[PDB]
């Protein structure tokens, strides 16, 4: 499995989620908001037909 993980502007981790394999998981990110996260065969994060905003980056926390 995979593990994803979301940034704010200054790349610092603000929130945390696992995510199975050729799937994805939507995380919680903000006192109200969310991000969904989808992993490639090769762990890759990528955000679902959405953009980020604020500079909310996706960082793969390694292994679930």
């Amino acid at each position: 499995n995979c593990v994803a993980n979301i940034l704010n502007i200054n790349e610092a981790v603000i929130a945390t989620g696992c995510v199975p394999a050729g799937g994805e998981l939507r995380i919680f990110v903000g006192s109200s908001h969310s991000y969904l996260i989808k992993a490639t065969s090769s762990c890759g994060l990528s955000l679902t037909n959405q953009v980020f905003i604020n500079g909310e980056s996706v960082q793969s926390g390694g292994r679930c």
